[PDB]
């Protein structure tokens, strides 16, 4: 079937950002019809995956549980009430949402009316690789659905990933265990190769076929009866397709491919990509198989067989992938150095701690990082990248010489420390207050996050030339300017001289020995690197 149908009403509004006005050019590529033959190697790896299922105990999140996941700016309801009403356990709001719940259990069919969106995404104005990249189109049910989804699959979509694809389940990794992760899969090869796969529009690759083999792996778990039936109902009447309303009331269309705003998006999308990608290396017979996958992205770490038995083995695996209905987007190629694979946009890289020994990390091209926080400087966002790119790539020389600087002496002048930011980290929303940087920088990346050096003279070089591309001052000036911020966050005391010795001791002359912060144990990072929730309406404050 076709994975969109449009009647023709526009998706209208909710160095560049990603509008409404390019939907159109979207809408064009993720519409198609798929083909997809299953084979018993695919049958195979679903036994596998489902028997690894079957140990998993899923629970019923109650209502006031439901409601405490929800994001406070999270899209209204069209029943008269929105996210702050949900957050307050209000009458209106929870009277509905019970109703919606009811309804799950009663109505086994009637598809569930969907809103489409283009998504507003900053990208930088990049003039020589061609031109401006079209908005991608975000659909969602109601927040009374939402908080039903939560309720019947949150327990499940945490838990069941892990359980089924173990160690291959990208989400469970904080950044310094992703890192580890890569660096041994690789050392454990005699001669190791690997690649990276990207589908091209992986959702609207996803068929009805693969939402209900989805649906029978939740099926697994030990499950309540209302939440086994509220699946049940779920997968027929949203997840497996539903009728498209724009911003505007109007009816758009309808899908029968993966919906990018569900709560089992992320988790879906992981398991369908790691089944066809596991049967895939069966079929091309890659030996040695590591697959670390995260949604639509994976990279497999294998045995070399031979540069043209490489070649040979990637040509198999990509059929394999296209009569599953994963066609790619750029060919995979094979890679036999770990830093020129880039997974999930980044690249593993290697420097030094205080003590010259080696640190591995993860970077990548800054030019999209540096280009979404000056349009956040600009303006006022709901979510802070600049932030989940400092706490994500702390290690990095970029995050610390010049996000950290330029935040920080923005933080100082308008004496917004404490002030607590959202930031999103795979897919769900953290509330995180600046002053707590240091604990999660140490518990994510280790100590050394805070003393790295020796930077390879690759990343150093596209560091330097990104900053010259963009008209941001030289690395010089930022040292200079750290200083100066430095100085002023030690004079505070507390968190704020904490921030100044640990994120600016590379700005020193004289490099003074950093001891573990007490405060980091304490820390509740629970809920930070277990799972995937991109268009799951998930939130915690940190
Ligand atoms: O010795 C040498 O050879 C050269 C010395 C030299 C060169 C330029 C300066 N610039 C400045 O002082 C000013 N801008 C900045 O001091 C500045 C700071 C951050 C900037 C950023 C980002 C960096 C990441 C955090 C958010 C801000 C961008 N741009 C920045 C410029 C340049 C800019 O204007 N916009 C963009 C656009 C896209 C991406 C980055 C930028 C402030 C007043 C006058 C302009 C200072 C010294
Ligand atoms: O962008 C996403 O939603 C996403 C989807 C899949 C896998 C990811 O991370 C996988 C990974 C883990 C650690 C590192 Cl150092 C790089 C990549 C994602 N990342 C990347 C990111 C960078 C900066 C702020 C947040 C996020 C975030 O969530």
């Amino acid at each position: 079937s076709m994975s969109y149908t449009w009647t023709g009403a526009l998706i209208t509004p909710c160095v560049y950002a990603t509008t409404s006005r390019s939907a159109s050019l979207r809408q064009k590529k993720v519409t198609f019809d798929r083909l997809q033959v299953l084979d018993d190697h695919y049958r195979d790896v679903l036994k596998e995956m489902k028997a690894k299922a079957s140990t998993v105990k899923a629970k019923l999140l109650s209502v006031e549980e439901a409601c405490k996941l929800t994001p406070p700016h999270s899209a209204r309801s069209k029943f008269g009430y929105g996210a702050k009403d949900v957050r307050n356990l209000s009458s209106k709001a929870v009277n509905h949402i019970r109703s919606v719940w009811k309804d799950l259990l009663e109505d086994t069919e009637t598809p569930i009316d969907t809103t489409i969106m283009a998504k507003n995404e900053v990208f930088c104005v990049q003039p020589e690789k061609g031109g401006r990249k079209p908005a991608r189109l975000i659909v969602f049910p109601d927040l009374g659905v939402r908080v039903c989804e939560k309720m019947a699959l949150y327990d499940v979509v945490s838990t069941l990933p892990q359980a089924v694809m173990g160690s291959s389940y990208g989400f469970q990794y904080s950044p310094g265990q992703r890192v580890e992760f890569l660096v041994n899969a690789w050392k454990a090869k005699k001669c190791p190769m690997g690649f990276a796969y990207d589908t091209r529009c992986f959702d609207s690759t996803v068929t009805e076929n693969d939402i209900r083999v989805e649906e029978s792996i939740y099926q697994c778990c030990d499950l309540a009866p209302e939440a086994r039936q509220a699946i049940r109902s779920l997968t027929e009447r949203l997840y497996i397709g539903g009728p498209l309303t724009n911003s505007k009331g109007q009816n758009c269309g309808y899908r029968r491919c993966r919906a990018s705003g569900v709560l089992t998006t992320s988790c879906g999308n992981t398991l369908t990509c790691y089944l066809k990608a596991a049967a895939a290396c069966r079929a091309a017979k890659l030996q040695d198989c590591t697959m670390l996958v995260c949604g639509d992205d994976l990279v497999v770490i294998c045995e070399s067989a031979g540069t043209q038995e490489d070649e040979a083995s990637l040509r198999a695996f990509t059929e394999a992938m296209t009569r599953y209905s994963a066609p790619p987007g750029d060919p995979p190629k094979p890679e036999y150095d770990l830093e020129l694979i880039t997974s999930c946009s980044s690249n593993v890289s290697v420097a030094h701690d205080a003590s010259g020994k080696r640190v591995y990390y993860l970077t990548r091209d800054p030019t999209t990082p540096l280009a979404r926080a000056a349009w956040e400087t600009a303006r006022h966002t709901p979510v802070n990248s600049w932030l989940g790119n400092i706490i994500m790539y702390a290690p990095t020389l970029w995050a610390r010489m010049i996000l950290m600087t330029h935040f920080f002496s923005i933080l100082l002048a308008q004496e917004q420390l404490e002030k607590a930011l959202d930031c999103q980290i795979y897919g769900a929303c953290y509330s995180i207050e600046p002053l707590d940087l240091p604990q999660i920088i140490q518990r994510l990346h280790g100590l050394s996050a805070f003393s790295l050096h020796s930077y390879s003279p690759g990343e150093i070089n596209r560091v330097a030339s990104c900053l010259r591309k963009l008209g941001v001052p030289p690395l010089r000036v930022w040292r200079h300017r750290a200083r100066s911020v430095r100085a002023r966050l030690l004079s505070q005391g507390g968190r704020a001289a904490t921030c100044g010795k640990y994120l600016f001791n590379w700005a020193v002359r004289t490099k003074l020995k950093l001891t573990p912060i007490p405060a980091a144990s304490q820390l509740d990072l629970s809920s930070w690197f277990v799972a995937g929730y991109s268009g799951g309406d998930i939130y915690h404050s940190l």
